[PDB]
């Protein structure tokens, strides 16, 4: 529950670190930082994550921080920010993207 905004971003920077991403681990501390509707507040999220993969760092992809690199990748991720009840600012939700059975004929 956000403003769905985006950027071209012009590629003018150098080629930094250049890493995989390895989403089976990411995904699986996602999934267990996730309440019963099957979302994950961010702040959970990368304490969970770095507890499955310390050597998860966004610096090695070129992002600023964690939160830069999900709504970034968002075909990896889905990003929403959510209220939360009673607070008076908005709590960043995450949960994985999954494929859809495709098939030939």
């Amino acid at each position: 529950m956000d403003q769905k905004s985006s950027s071209p971003q012009p590629a003018a920077q150098a080629p930094e670190t250049k890493q995989a991403f390895p989403r089976k681990f990411v995904l699986a501390a996602l999934e267990q930082s996730s309440d019963d509707a099957g979302w994950a507040n961010l702040g959970n999220f990368g304490n969970y994550l770095n507890k499955l993969q310390p050597d998860f760092d966004s610096r090695l992809y070129g992002y600023k921080k964690l939160s830069d690199l999900v709504k970034a990748r968002t075909d990896l991720f889905v990003t929403e920010e959510r209220q939360v009840p009673g607070s008076t600012q908005k709590a960043l939700y995450l949960r994985a993207k999954l494929e859809h059975h495709h098939h030939h004929h």
